[PDB]
């Protein structure tokens, strides 16, 4: 599925996202995923993939096989889902250890200002 921009917003602030870095995951999602919970990336230099909304590598924290995960006890088919509950508290999980340090494309795309999220 893919969320609209006030979509992502209300569902981030129903899955209890904090709301003062808001912001940043709006950036964070639109650039890492461009809003869609189903998309995975192409292959990195390392053999490591990123799955769904949150874009999540597979190397510290999904499993590539049937059994759950790594760090986040899940598989990686499970953060390509519709329901997005489970990418969202491994989400945060990954940033409370790493911040948004882990995603590239909030390194690149979101030093700068990001959307404004009022009107949603």
């Amino acid at each position: 599925k893919r969320f609209t921009r006030c979509g992502l917003v209300n569902e981030l602030r129903k899955q209890g996202f904090d709301e003062n870095l808001m912001r940043d995951w709006v950036c964070l999602v639109e650039n890492e995923s461009a809003r869609y919970t189903d998309k995975i990336a192409n292959v990195n230099k390392n053999g490591s993939r990123d799955y769904g909304l949150f874009q999540i590598n597979d190397k510290y924290w999904c499993s590539k096989g049937s059994t759950p995960g790594k760090d986040c006890n899940v598989t990686c088919s499970q953060l390509l889902t519709d329901d997005i509950t489970v990418a969202s508290t491994c989400a945060k999980k990954i940033y409370k250890r790493t911040k948004f340090d882990a995603w590239s494309g909030w390194d690149n795309h979101c030093n700068h200002s990001n959307p404004d999220i009022s009107s949603c």
